[PDB]
């Protein structure tokens, strides 16, 4: 993947899933997502950063780009007597925003869609229906011969 | 507008950097720092020092692994582990260090040092 | 026809 | 090569077990060192080759430095006769001592120190009976409530 | 020279000066070992780094090879919730394993060999009837052809 560091930390006890390659998201802060892979659904859960609302955040599918697409506002302050600080980091964007590409491969299925926030994390279960056949090779041509037990 | 205009006219140490913002209000001392997706509320500690009189916050975002309801194909996933805010209050004996709380509601971690 | 989600609340813990 | 898991996992194969913390830390010229900590009381061990008769090694409490005085000699084998000094490679460490810096509040006692000798392993534990300086002891309050059961 | 260790190696004259011979048998975490070479005994001191255990290190002897062989393992620290490392560093490994080829001459007898662990040093002594003929050689012989000083 990257030269040296980002591509051998991938793997399980401490942080990352297996991470070959990987194509762009635009987006507005980045942030991870999980994406549980399952052909009787389909996982999308987009770590919202720290925003105390939820109904604020509009949740839509693009059916002309079929992309998933979740804009938001992250919290900001401005400079008043009841809010006097001592440090700042907070973020470096006021306004949040995902356009996630399924790699679910054609079959996709949205349309269905449903959301649920939980633990100040959006999460999006995708119903799937589709695909068991006509993905990257029309009807699926797994292995399933050898000729022999596993063949020797 | 992300963060706030303030000149850098006080500062209490502190490693590691995550999105913070220090709020005074009334006369508690606040802090919402930027902790979402930390299952379980007791996954971060809210210690306060009897032996200095200041606020003292570690926690830890869960750690994703291989797992076998995800097929590994090219998605990223990431958190940030072993953190510590280091705080220091000058706000002197005066202050209630039994009626410290905080609330960790909606991925935002709010504290509140009364200060009565 | 454009769909949209506004699934909110459960502000109660877990 | 750089496994922050892999590199703790390196580590923990010259001690196996789980995983470390950080306390102290400040010394002048290197001795064996292995700082493991109970619920307040602090152990040190520092490893011997042997050691001709038990009078040889002083434990006494820094008074003007709120230190540990950890101080030893093992002598080297020398004027043998039973075979010559022409093979065989001996080495035993001369005059070590060893500073022990706590940062640990007050609290800590200097008469209720014990140091234990057998099978040629330094073993001390200091007490600390007392971590905090304030009259309630071993007390750290934390959250007992936050307005939702976890958060979300 | 400047190291206290080499000048202590050059204080090893005592009759000659000690430095290493340009050999030495297989070690894993490196500890010297002490012999003393006679035919009516050889004396081995296997310098231990400090076993609390003493019924888990074994002591064999191979008659068919003629090697002396002594391992066992470091006893490493454990962490569970009074045991609390921070930073630690011996046992660097956990498996130590002594094999020693005898510079003491064949016609030794290590069947005879006594293993008794005390002070935290290994100490082993393997008395000799052999070697006194039919060691090197088969009734040994010297040479005492001398003298024959008046001038030529």
């Amino acid at each position: 993947y990257d030269p040296r560091d980002e591509t051998l930390d991938d793997w399980f006890d401490n942080d990352l899933s297996l991470f070959p390659s990987g194509f762009g998201f635009p987006r507005s802060v980045a942030v991870p997502v999980d994406i549980l892979d399952h052909d009787n659904n389909y996982e999308l859960k987009v770590v919202v950063p720290g925003v105390k609302s939820k109904k604020d955040i509009d949740i839509e599918y693009h059916q002309n780009k079929n992309q998933i697409l979740v804009s938001g506002e992250i919290p900001s302050t401005l400079n008043e007597e009841s809010k006097d600080k001592v440090k700042v980091k907070e973020s470096s964007s006021g306004k949040f925003k995902r356009v996630i590409t399924l790699p679910d491969y054609p079959g996709v299925d949205a349309d269905n869609i449903k959301a649920d926030y939980a633990n100040g994390v959006l999460t999006l279960t995708v119903p799937k229906l589709k695909p068991q056949k006509d993905g990257k090779n029309h009807v699926k041509k797994i292995e399933v011969s050898s000729q022999e037990s596993w063949g020797n």
